[PDB]
Order: C-alpha cells, then structure tokens, then sequence
C-alpha cells in the first residue's frame, strides 16, 4: 500500500490514495500503523476515495489514532487537497469533496497553501453550547477569584476566546483547564489567547478541548479571528501565528462563511508491507 | 532518498543504504528527520557504506536523534543484516562488517534472525562505571528504605540486574528511576528486573538509561542472562521474554564472547526529497 505522510502545521496525517489502489483497513490495522515505533506513526489517517457523483471530484474519511472515524478536520482538508494534486489524481484549482461533514470546495493557491471554507461563524450561545442570557460581543466569566472579557462562537465546535497583553506570558497552563471544562460550557470548550498586534496580525495559543495546549488548532484560529473581528478589533483579513506556524484568515462578518489559507506539508512517500 | 524503517523489538531506525545512492547528513537534518511529526520519526539513523576494507562486506554507522554518532557495540546489528540482504545489497548469511566499535560476523539463521556477538561482559566495577570495593557476584544496594539485591555488568553499557518474583508486579516504575541515577552509577545505569521463570528462561522488564522502560533493550537482556548465569541462576542458553518479544542469549561464561539472536521487522519503505 502506497501512502504519503503529511503535516498541517505539526498536526501529522498519513494519507492514502483509495483512488487507483485497493485499500483495506480494519480498526486493529489502523491502530498498529499509528504506533510512531511500530507502524508509521501519525495522529491522522486520511483515505481518499472515488466521488461516486458527477459533481464531486473526491470523498475522504479521516480517521484517528484508534482506529474509529473523525467528524471534522481541516488540517485534513489541506492535506487532501495538496495530496490530491501531487499525486496527479487531479489537476483542479478547486476541488469538489464530500466528508463526513458534508460538502466542500478546496481551493489550492499559487503559493501552495490551501484554502477552506469553514462556514460562517455561529455565535448563538445555545449552538456553542455556552450558558449565557443571550449572544453578547464580550462575556464576564469567572475562573476562580480571576475575572475573564472572553468571546463564545461555534465554528462547528465550541471556542471561548481571551484577549491578552501577550501570548508569551497569557496563563495558558493554569487558565486554560479551568476555562476549558467550566460549567457553562456544557460539552467543554476550546481556550484560545489572542494577542492582537496589529488590525492584520494576532498571536495565538490554543488550550484545547480534551488535549490541552497543542501546536496549531485551526478551528482556534478561525474561531479568534472571528471574536476579535466582531470585538471592533480585528480587520477583515487576518494573519494568525499559532506555534506550529502560520495561517491566514478572511472573514466579511455576519451573512457570510470565513475563509481558513493554511499549508500542508509533504514529508515522504511511503510503501507498507503489507 | 530511499530508506526503510525498521526496528528490532525496541528502539526503531531509519535505514538508508549509502551504497547504491549518495546520502548525505548534517547534524541538524538528521534532528529534523528524527521528529516524529515533522520528519520520518525515529530513535536511531543507520547508515549502510560499501566496506573500506576488502576484507568486509558493509561498514556501518550510527546516529541518535540528536545527530550525533553513537558507538554502541551490537546496536542497530540486526536491523543491519536483515536490511542488506532485503535490499538486494548481498546474498551472504555470514556478513562481515566495520562499525565504531570494530569488526564483527553477522549471521542471519534459517528463520530469519540474526545473532550478534556482543563482546565478553565485564563485570569490572571500574568498567560500568559502578562505585564498589570490588567485583562481587551480588551488591547490596539502598533504595529507600529498601534493601536491593543485585547483579552489575558492564555490556560496553552500564547495567544493574535484580531479581524479582514476577516482573508484572516488579516495582518498575518507582524503583526503575532510583537506581537509575543513583549515586553509585557515575554514568547512570540501565536497570534490569529479571524474573527467573527457569534455567533455560526469564521474562525482563528495562529501564533504560534517559529514557525509563522500553519494550525491549537487546543489551539489557544480555546484561540479565550474564549476571543471572554469574549468580548460578542460568544455563548458558536462556530465552528471554521482554514485553516486546523475544531474544536468545547464549554465554559460555567468562572467557568467551557472549552471543545475543534476535528479529528485526521491516515495517516500511519510503523516499523523501532533501530539497
């Protein structure tokens, strides 16, 4: 089995074309090839498929360490769409795919990173879900003795995000799990610390949801954006340093969807024995 | 560049023939190719050269994740054999080959194992680095208010050697980092828990040096079967059951080379540009 491995921004993906190979998986197999001793080592299976639909170009299933399918993962998606353009299955600008999420179109720029149309930004506190009297630009909350300004918006899944002074010295290990299962967010929360340094330009940390601080959670920095754009804070396009790198972000507001440009890198081709 | 990834129970390795193509490194690419996210992932970088000597086959050499040279007499060995010869770079069962630390004969057996001779172990105190005030059969050593009764080897590595009961009850995970840095270890020690289960078998768990328990480290199970023959407890072919799998050790006793057979797995094949 020929496969690819590949990162978007340190988030690492082995990735296999189920196009013009016969590929089969068990949970067992998948598990064995994640073990970073044993197998290849990733933290992401990516399969690409056949559309089986004229107006799809792919399908692609993600699925984790474990051996069970994601639902939604946009490091996945620009992994995909480079993936699909190096390995020649096709040669399209954007690309039509369907996900366990539903539909999209991938749009691979001329510098060779990929854009993804993430949706637009629901800040209904009963969609995050956040427990709030209703959607307000900026919330109190209380973490212990700490008084926190945040904002909550779903980006398909749950964000609270602080403004800071600093990323550098925001309190991301002692804040960051206390935020992350407080009791107004019901199904927990991803805690972003947003340093704003310019209108065009924030830094960010992402405490994630049952993860902790990882090293890019693009959701995180749609989500940032998002909040600091509705705060007054933020212009419409945004450049966003995460630890893992960088990623830009494009967002007209209310009535529109945001827009996610990113990288992903190819790492090596493979061929597993089996 | 093509490489293979393999590993042998334990620690696994790049592996890249030097012979038929140019392979060239730099400290610096090697950290960046050892990262488990960012590059190929892996413990050690083996790299097979055509011979310097007409009287080998291969030379070989060896780099940690950090991009340095590691002299580790055995290590990488059977992962060596078995890739020259799935290669295609010999079809020799008996490979003769330079490293850092010397000459060696590899033999690859009828089922696809290879045995290493791994050297006479050296019980020297001085040769472990191990504080004591001499070479005794068995040390007693303070662990907390534990009393520990144990073995100490020198492999061309450090190791300190107890027997328990049972290594699934064994006291790995506390007692593992005490003895590990311990004072009387200058150099630190790998530390072996050796479950005797007959004369002809043990079952072992390791924690390594800078690095704590392993699935399997092929010099720990020497180490185990030479201090465990030393103490009257071992026959001089042991099989040994690590959580990882399984090595043969065979040792003769002092005057003789001991002899360490084992697998290696060839898990992948792949080709990354260096720009």
């Amino acid at each position: 089995m020929q496969f690819s491995k590949m990162h978007g921004l340190g988030n690492d993906f082995m990735v296999v074309d189920a196009v013009t190979q016969n590929v089969f998986f068990s949970p067992e197999l998948i598990r064995r090839l994640a073990d970073r001793h044993l197998g290849v080592g990733f933290d992401q299976l990516l399969v690409v498929e056949p559309p089986y639909d004229p107006e799809l170009d792919f399908h692609y299933r993600i699925f984790n360490a474990d051996g069970s399918e994601v639902a939604q993962c946009g490091n996945g998606a620009r992994c995909f769409a480079r993936f699909v353009r190096l390995k020649g299955l096709t040669n399209k600008r954007d690309i039509r795919v369907s996900t366990a999420n539903g539909r999209m179109v991938l749009t691979v720029t001329d510098d060779d990173l990929v854009r993804v149309n993430m949706g637009e930004p629901n800040f209904e506190p009963s969609a995050v879900p956040f427990r709030a009297n209703k959607a307000e630009k900026t919330y109190i909350m209380r973490a212990a003795e700490q008084t926190i300004l945040c904002g909550v918006v779903s980006m398909g899944n749950p964000h609270c995000v602080i403004q800071v002074d600093d990323v550098d010295t925001a309190a991301v290990e002692t804040l960051g799990p206390v935020l992350e299962s407080h009791e107004r967010f019901p199904e927990r929360a991803n805690i972003g610390f947003m340093q704003v340094v310019k209108r065009e330009h924030i830094r960010l940390r992402v405490y994630e949801r049952g993860a902790g601080e990882t090293q890019a959670c693009g959701s995180g920095a749609c989500a940032a954006v998002a909040v600091g754009i509705q705060q007054g804070l933020l212009a419409e396009e945004v450049r966003v340093e995460l630890p893992g790198g960088r990623l830009d972000i494009a967002w007209k507001g209310p009535g529109h969807p945001l827009y996610m440009t990113g990288p992903a890198v190819h790492v090596y081709d493979g061929f597993i024995h089996l």
